[PDB]
């Protein structure tokens, strides 16, 4: 496939649609980092296992992995998950995978963002990713789709929400962290999302609910469930570390308009009601440069980290008291979804969960 | 998608391979790159495997699979038309450790995942590891979504057989008899093999190849089925040529063979090149213990009936000898109605092949 | 350093000596694969590191190790026991280790044997098994020590014992096998035995007592613990994996004498009572061409896979009811050694033990 | 071995020696990189195996190499010449490796700075460069040498010059520069200087003479030969590239004077008459984010780019009209050492030479 240079997808026609918009396939990298995954990644690997089995029966679903886990990757897997071996660093797809864009006419094509990890050299989360760096173009490849390379900025795509119809929904947390794009103003972001996913509406939040991981990604605090339709996470815990995050946050919502000038329908969604800790017996290796995880570290557990794919909706459990709420809610905000508990504490030791291991590819539309 | 086939064969299921002449979907290649096999680090060689990818992509999608570290020069090489892929592997061979495609009459397709051993294993085998151009198959199968059919304990490459299409099978004994292939296996239990996973039911045994030290005398190097009751067969009456012998007696028998189907083989002749191409000397290449040395003097296997057959076009090895133009000219003749393209693959030859060696067609689906 | 050709250990002077010799050095390499250790090898990391650990109290300790587990392991290591990056398949340096020979005037020289992961692509353990290979010529480079490599010769250091006077210890099963050198004659091997390790007396045992993994090496069965003294596996338990191998190998031994004649002071040690299994709940990798491992399959736990080391022995501890016994009876074989027991359930899910997982480099 | 924690090698009575004081050893790591290197690295490996060759006639020799060339690099390299395999991005030990230091009292240890490929994510070589920033450490453990790590510090060995005696002699254009140290202002990197090679008096010349390669390396500038005596390089060619830069840092050494109060004594070094470029017809591969080598790239050709080792100098030969002056005036900057010119123009083409592709380990005294 080929590179398109000298233009941007707002100018070439092309937009990210809504998740919630039909899909043709979803990715996933095979977890393994043993300075980030407890015991070599057995308990992690069976949690992906469920997920990508979970999301098979709605969706076609893709799993790629190292060299060295190909072949293991392939057993665990049931054959209608198709395996692609790709060397990354670790695996989430939803950050360093290509963001897709469609037309009008049946064309797809994909944004590669500069990815660093979550705030490279300042910040980031483990040195290097250089093979994470290149999932976007390799997947894209695969699919036989040009991509746009957005040179020197650096974006992932669990730090913004589509509605597919002109807004864009981002944390200031984020976005604006030194570790990022430290050298450009607000506008300046601001211009280069709405160039590259085709939006005229930026929705600035403030604070997301993990400043220590992903910086604050939006994805697991709020997200569109159709136009004009957003899920917010809400607590009234005081004693939460989500708390003032996810006060803040509702409050800002249910005063936005979208786009299209749409106040915002904006449905609550729970959150779990006891922390989800690491514990010190978790058998992780130390490496200078690879983000700790120590006795007791607050893990950023959220429901709001799941994925709409086509008729079906793959929604975290955490082993709390809220798993079923949380279910009961998800369900009420997609009435004629199937919507798909998978149990996936195992991921959020990691730093994230089933929105932040997956990347969705839209359907082409037209023609 | 890939599910393994598996207490069935091709044969049992209705699938046969389809000839080399029958219509394909896309062609597969690996990048080259080991510095104990190709010169200068494999710089010469990627220009001239740039050259075969690009020369077959005219007539065929075109797809070239890659090393962790190839992969960025690999894909700033070729252009945005080839699809580029990820994939480990030992060496760059992949019509011997690629999958044989099989197609029905439904509008299916499967994949023969045979054993690679690279030529002999630890018997005669040309280096040492083989695990990752043993999972090549297995893996452009996956990205196919093809189910594919393992064959345990059976070494076979693809390079070591011909088919027809309709039930014939060209192979050498030098090949498949030899001690580092299957040793444990009497003729007409390799017979079975072929006939169950290709759907053949005759086997046609040609003597020697010209390779023994290489492929330990592949056919493809020898002779290749033009269309169906049509071969091509090397020829030399240069009684000095490393080559002659082979090439007179496969000839030979070929004059006295009949098909599956019962037809006369009509037998076409090849030209050789007139000079022995030889590795330097001064080439720049790692020994390394184990892996096939490239010595001063060595005499590479230029044959130029390893060349690839795809859709309208047939892509002809050239290696700078007088002969060149006469082997395009031959070729035009079995093919009337493609385009021969030659490509300056003297770089690929150094290192034990040629382009039919660095290539695996995947047949269109019919019926289907 | 230099590859040393057309000569061998015997014609040049050199000797292996006996485990029971000083020591200069030991090494041993980092666990990780996961289609062998559970938990990508996490819970046998921290085993190893025990043994390491264990070791260094009485001889400097070395640990080799891959590029993406350097980190790790020099954190887990105390700063004593030095740490190499070195490539590898699995990480059993007393197989695919070099052996030591010395010369008793100061010089020292390994042996480079060929490694195929105990029987290649006959019945071997995984594929390939090319870094493996390698790790003896890089440990010989580290040590500036010039080394003999025995080309189509395949050997294992677990598959014999010497007593450094002229006597080699071995197994039938596992020297004489399909999978190891089918090209050679019994005789022949005794020739290679006898060339590279400077005996001139060749003592075969019949059986080991792990067929299906390294195909019975001797380091499980028997050993020397000084010239003329040996000591070997012994259970009354006729339903013990172990029983008829243990049986037979005692009674041959109580028949044979060394080298200078001596007549064997053979010393019985004790097996674990309860097998030891893998269990289902075991995340372990399932990969076509690595041995399976797989539920309720017996573990080769034998108290005879221990390293002597200078004024220490260290012993396998299996969590077994016989675990002190063997303590004990290791004690007497060395009276002025300090005996230290390492919990190493976790190498032994693995296919072997202390003695498997560490190579000793003689002092000069 | 052990980091050791809480201390400077100043506090702890360590120093750097000077180059010209006896080495116990020498190291190198193996090239081969096809995104730097022509040819997979087939050229270059001749010339670093000829350097390699011609040092280890005067001081034990080394090399580290990767998996995939460990075989290749043993066959190579004569049996006297010790072999380890190290993972590495590139093949530049003068800047990945340890610099050690010495104490009155028979102990050594290893500095181990932070690399980043000469200047980072902003005007670094390539990315990433995470196994050439262990290479420090793991010579260190072969050596069992203890090491200080300077976090947050970064720095390579062919950035400054010491004369073991004091001093150490740098450029404002590398350590001053975006990609090394930003947070830091210049006081500050000299008290780290100060703390790590146990140094009095840091002399700053101004520009190096590749801005672009390693951002002005003051080892192609100048060097120190003896306590009180410093080569430089020297034209008087307008047109050649290293004119100003040669110019400026001959006149800024005639004005300094050392830690001891010396006045230095600057010995003229000559410049090669042409310049050694980058042919369009290498066959190099282009990687975004690797540095290019393109037609008619200036290469870095400077004869200052020798080691001193023992009783011999190894001199940068270019295949230019100056090389044997080259060699005659080393010569007589060492009259009593044996001169020995190495044709390292292979080198040259990937961004330095001789000195970068070295580090000595000095003998323990006392």
């Amino acid at each position: 496939a080929k590179r398109i240079v000298g233009s941007t997808p707002k100018q070439d026609g092309f937009r990210m649609p809504g998740e919630f918009e039909p899909q043709e396939k979803v990715w996933m990298i095979w977890p393994e980092r043993p300075d980030n995954w407890r015991d070599g990644g057995k308990p992690v690997q069976e949690a992906f296992t469920n997920v990508a089995k979970a999301i098979s029966q709605f969706t076609p679903m893709n799993v790629v992995v190292s060299q060295q886990q190909f072949q293991n990757c392939r057993r665990q897997l049931p054959p209608e998950i198709t395996v692609y071996e790709m060397s990354n660093n670790d695996a989430w797809v939803r950050d360093c995978g290509p963001s897709f864009v469609i037309n009008d006419h049946g064309e797809i094509r994909g944004v590669d963002w500069t990815f660093n990890a979550w705030g490279g050299l300042v910040d980031g989360l483990y040195f290097p990713w250089d093979q994470d760096d290149l999932v976007a173009q390799k997947i894209c490849e695969i699919e036989h789709v040009d991509s746009y390379r957005t040179d020197d900025f650096v974006l992932e795509g669990g730090s913004f929400h589509v509605d597919g119809q002109g807004t864009v929904l981002t944390t200031e947390m984020c976005l604006l962290s030194e570790g990022r794009n430290p050298q450009l103003s607000k506008e300046a972001i601001e211009q280069k999302l709405c160039d590259y996913l085709n939006v005229e509406k930026v929705l600035w939040l403030g604070d997301g609910i993990d400043p220590e991981e992903t910086n604050g990604h939006v994805d697991d605090v709020a997200c569109f469930i159709a136009p004009g339709e957003v899920a917010c996470i809400y607590t009234e815990d005081q004693n939460s570390p989500f708390y003032e995050a996810a006060q803040d946050a509702y409050q800002r919502l249910l005063k936005m308009t979208d786009a299209k000038g749409r106040q915002l329908k904006v449905h609550k969604l729970c959150c779990p009601v006891k922390n989800v800790t690491i514990k010190g017996s978790f058998k992780i290796d130390f490496v200078e440069g690879t983000m700790p995880r120590e006795d007791g570290d607050i893990c950023i557990a959220s429901y709001m980290n799941f994925l709409i794919t086509n008729d079906g909706v793959i929604v975290p459990q955490y082993g709390d008291e809220n798993d079923r709420l949380a279910l009961e809610q998800v369900q009420t905000m997609f009435p004629d979804k199937k919507i798909v508990g998978v149990n996936t504490v195992e991921v959020v030791y990691g730093g994230g969960n089933i929105h932040c291991i997956t990347q969705q590819e839209p359907k082409r539309v037209g023609g």
